[PDB]
């Protein structure tokens, strides 16, 4: 029963043989472009050393599992020889590599290795599971505090700087201008790449947990740059990394002084009172709460369409994050957040990982390398560790009002003393979720869809929270499921769904356009504004780099 | 006659818009400073805009109705809408201001409200003005009691930090005064030092308020070694101190103290109000006894030597009342400063709200009016026998204009003083009427000069060249009638301090005198003794 | 000219002092009996009125004399602010926000420029076809956005059914256009003929059911009368085609059928207010034109307009280009927004709401009536688009009812065919329905006619319960040829005209019938339609 695995390894071994042919021809051609006066990528042999381990360990496992029907040690001895062969071949393959690149790979390998160990994160820590296993009361807080301060202190002492990525050069490099800056955000308007653009502009509301540039990573996988290339004027909210000065900022402020203020900022830049809204994770929650706020107060509609990525409105199924949703734990965090003023992102980093794609190594290290790309896994790892703080009041509200009491579903949620009913929102909504998502379980995102009072569409994408959402059409990598019909259950919806391979981005673009008709307007060249894109807020790091 | 008032309000409203634009750009710039570990014009500009809205709308309404149910009830109602709008706009402008900060504005506003009410002061109370032997003396006391207790209920800034912060040293401490020598701010200073004799009816630090409006700091910056007498707040232990003591043991003793610190027997004299009078009697005392002259120049701010025009203080100067106070002062030991603060106010500028609260705020300063009200309410006692001497020997009998006054059994005669004398008075002065001070100049026997400031008792005196806020009248000719010197007087504008500086300068440089260690840092301890802790 | 003013001030100061002493003796006697807005606030305002009037006397007796008065008036304003917040020390924060909100409402309501009808600039623009419309649009949007932030703002606004419109009853019918309320008897025996009340569809009805001390519904009920009330739905865009005709037939007349269903009586006593009185008049006209048996025994009409030739201050809108523009907007949106009508005119403009319904109301121990009136006036309702066009064009502009050209569902209306006795009750200071114009409409009727003129304005003169003993009215049973002649022959009476209305209704008589208890309806009174707000409350 090893056929499909040897087939996958054989497929990669042939793609690697072709690349070695390319590098050999590349090194020879570089010798031609030489002058007498003058004084990055990893070697294919480094990947070949890893490919040989996977093949030899599988062969040894198959050989000793047919021999099964001494025995434990002999397999161990042969597997240690494979590890030793792997150490020698890797060190050899990095012979001509400059020391700086070696420390880069040593850095990114250590991130990957630490991230794939469940004990390194509180949400998947087995010892913390024992405490929650109906074992105790308030010591749970102390037991949780010991694990957190130990996981943190381990990451403190681990915390290389120079060998990193620079925002605006390597990531988040879509041309544009910062056209408005307030306490909570920097509003970026991106430069056009088309002669004509749509009249109704696009406003992207990112999550305030982690930074926005997951949606503008590199030109090949940038949602922002793809949207601009589809003739859309694209605006991005770039949240401030909050400090102690932002301690009293609440979820209500992000809705009103954030999304709503950004909508007004779009009107100042374009003259349009209505925008197409796109929201990701807690930003998708903030976008929905902004629509409910406007509708409850009978304000004129300002969102023509709304696409929500991995957005939780019903928190009944919190996933692994449910381990923290217990009154003693929530109360203890509320005390810390009031005293410290913020929830440290570096503490949130040891609590849970927003990046747990099941195939980060194979699809975004090995596959991206063989596609001629700088490993996308390095970029993803940089983003997951570019932690943001969370304002203490906002984090308390997220913990209690949404995760614990589920106020939005129950109709008890109030934003600036205005009760929020999503049934009054008539904006058409498209919810795009991911089947392997571990932060916003796709069944729970489905449940929130019925809360809206207008047109409702749902798309289920293959893969997880990041990989499934940030899937550019040119990649041709995954698929999605579409069902226009209404259903009584998440499972019934899937049963009636149809599967399509590739990116779901064109479906979102179809959803946005079919609504608009409105004539294409001349391309909007962004005003000079306050600063070039990306802003200053996105570069503020919790562990500063030099 | 509505033109210049709408223009002045337009001038102020335009200055408030520019300050508001400066604050919005400063908050916008503060966003670029985004340190994650530290937290990022105390009055809001909206609060001042609410005041300016009231002034403009009431002036609009009152021009509108003066052009023509009852037409008067209509004006009464509409102005009440403006008062209500002003109340609502003020409370809304103070929403983000801290509660402890809001308790401040309620404090000083109440002071200004009570300080411009004539009924709250005896000298300007209509009921007292309508007065008869015992009935007057018993009544004045009864009225004094009603005003003092009302002030007390209302009564329920730090010296050296917010006010009186010029660096210096206390070089000598006697029973009556602390002598302050200030540190130099220039590499070179004049040889002859400067000694300032402040009034002892109020504390000294009106002449040293803030760096922008401190006379002491300006004089040091002009290359002068400046000394300052700091009168002690007299308690009951000082019940038998006199003007004579303040002259000899207060002023002349300080002259010997100044020589001990510099080696100079001659100083440039500067006197303020009753401090200028005490200096004048001191100068005659040296002249009447034929001692070598120890005062080079004498600048006298609002100095009263002829008391024929007492002003509103006249109601107090009657023979039955003086005797009443003479018996009470000796019985109680001293005259209570809290009662003297109730008697009258030194804070009666015609533009205290406009030039020292609004103009101060628009210049970026913390409101100067707040500091003046803190100083006026920081009253100091006056010794029982000094006060009795001032009421009878000077205010009533007027012994200085005649030859009957004596300082420690020594007949005075200002005609024997040959020192150049400069009088700086105020047109709106209500304590020292400028005609009386000008007449009292003629008692001197040396060169004389008279300068008239454009404002009241303290605003026309505390006017630095950097303010460029007021003006002054001068006239080089000699005139014999009050309307004759002023009719021929010419208006210059700006501060008269450079003109007072020139008078001292016209009559070789010495390395800057660094004050010795002395007894304590300036400000001294006497200035901090408050009647109400 | 200051004497009456000073005397009135001391007149008010005496009650405050008298009421202030009653509070010290009540709290002193409260020390003995134990087991187990501040007056100071009103006194601060009283001091400002007296001190300012004293100042104006002195000043009336160059740049300095002017500035000296202007300075002095500012010290009075500072004293007012200082004393006012001082009196509000121990008052709870929840009530202070209510005082601070209703005060803000009053100041804006007293600025003539805040309403289009009294707007100075619009009068200049009117005195210019497309230009007038575009200019009027500029003031309309400027005033609507300026009223956004100020109106929207707290939960201290009263709750219907608890503080206002709390007269017990049951909602016995619910149609698209209205909910029918039948109230509880409170008396052993009621009159055989029931009373039906038709309120205006512009603004809500609770103005007649404010509080038990001034509720017309509660007073009518206590007078042994079965009282019905029509609670108009706040129309949304789904009601865009509802016309004036539908409010007459599917409104008043359908409600007449509802009254018969719940009592068995085909004949009712009619009471109408403002455009409700117009609809009631048109319903009687419709019934008479089709020769149906009389269903309205008596009709009393409060400040109702049948002749629109004297539109008062509202006539600034009655011009061909303005009405044409409004019709286009009403057809586009489907609805005339009540938030836009809020800044167009005020239905509430008493001469002294502050003196008669805040100061006086406080002196009588009541919660300030000026607050309840302002809450009602701010409780705007939309108007169905076709209905508003009909009101603007067919009545205000063309005046079809007087000329006999008005058609209600293809039925020409002639009020001369109506033989129901009519009692028109108008207000001398009314600014919406000028009383002389209401007198001209009286003659249109073909039966008995009576006219009563009340002393106050549009609201205060009408809602004057007999227990207040506050105003008077003029009655004259003889016919006259002009409003001026009718008033010259009138006789003034002090007090409320409500008993005279009940004399009018009851003197037609019959035998008292046993009190009709409402059946368990769809909902308790007041229903759901009256709670629908244009700006939702928190």
């Amino acid at each position: 029963s090893y056929g499909p695995l040897f087939e996958a390894l054989a497929h990669y071994n042939d793609k690697l043989l072709a690349m070695a042919k390319a590098q050999t021809e590349r090194t020879a051609q570089a010798l031609l472009q030489t002058n007498l006066d003058d004084l990055s990528q990893q070697p294919w042999q480094l990947i070949q050393a890893q490919m040989n381990w996977w093949q030899d360990q599988l062969k040894l496992m198959q050989h000793t599992l047919l021999k099964s029907a001494q025995p434990i040690y002999d397999y161990l001895k042969q597997s240690y020889l494979l590890t030793a062969r792997h150490l020698l071949a890797s060190v050899d393959a990095l012979e001509g590599v400059p020391q700086k690149s070696r420390e880069r790979l040593r850095f990114f390998t250590r991130q990957y290795v630490n991230a794939m160990a469940p004990s390194n994160f509180l949400a998947t820590n087995p010892e913390l599971l024992k405490l929650t296993l109906e074992s105790d009361g308030q010591n749970l807080v102390r037991g949780l505090a010991l694990l957190a301060e130990d996981l943190e202190r381990s990451a403190d002492q681990l915390n290389t700087d120079e060998s990193a990525f620079e925002l605006g050069r390597d990531l988040a490099l879509t041309p544009g201008r910062v056209v408005q800056r307030t306490e909570l955000y920097e509003l970026i308007q991106y430069s056009p790449t088309t002669e004509t653009v749509g009249k109704t502009p696009v406003l992207i509301v990112p999550p305030f947990i982690n930074k926005y540039y997951i949606m503008d990573m590199r030109p090949q996988n940038s949602l922002v740059a793809w949207l601009v290339a589809q003739g859309q004027t694209v605006f991005m909210i770039s949240w401030r990394n909050p400090g102690v000065a932002q301690a009293q900022i609440d979820l209500d402020d992000y809705v009103v002084d954030g999304v709503i203020a950004a909508l007004d900022g779009v009107e100042a830049a374009t003259g349009e009172r209505e925008v197409h809204g796109i929201g990701y994770c807690i930003g998708g929650t903030a976008l929905s709460l902004a629509m409910g706020w406007l509708a409850a107060r009978r304000q004129k509609q300002r969102v023509r369409t709304a696409t929500l990525f991995t957005t939780l409105l019903d928190f009944s199924q919190p996933g692994e994050l449910g381990i923290f949703i217990h009154e003693p734990i929530i109360a203890a965090l509320e005390a810390q957040n009031e005293a410290k003023g913020i929830m440290d992102g570096r503490q949130l980093a040891v609590s849970f990982s927003l990046l747990r794609e099941n195939s980060l190594y194979w699809n975004y290290y090995i596959d991206s390398y063989l596609k001629g790309q700088s490993p996308v896994a390095f970029d993803l790892l940089h983003w997951n560790s570019d932690s943001t703080n969370v304002a203490g009041k906002t984090h308390n509200s997220l913990l209690r009002r949404l995760y614990l009491e589920n106020q939005l579903v129950k109709g008890e949620l109030k934003i600036r003393n205005t009760r929020i009913d999503l049934g009054k929102v008539k904006t058409p909504v498209l919810l795009v979720s991911a089947v392997d998502d571990h932060i916003a379980l796709w069944q729970g995102t489905w449940q929130g869809m019925k809360l809206f009072g207008g047109e409702q569409r749902f798309l289920l994408a293959e893969s997880g929270h990041i990989a499934g959402i940030i899937n550019p059409p040119a990649a041709n990598k995954y698929g999605f499921w579409h069902n226009g019909a209404e259903a009584e259950s998440p499972e019934s919806w899937l049963a009636g769904a149809t599967h399509q391979g590739g990116s779901w981005w064109p479906e979102m673009m179809g959803f946005i356009q079919n609504r608009d008709g409105s004539e294409p307007v001349p391309a909007r060249v962004p005003e000079e504004g306050l600063a070039p894109a990306p802003g200053h807020y996105v570069k503020v790091r919790l562990n500063p780099v030099f």
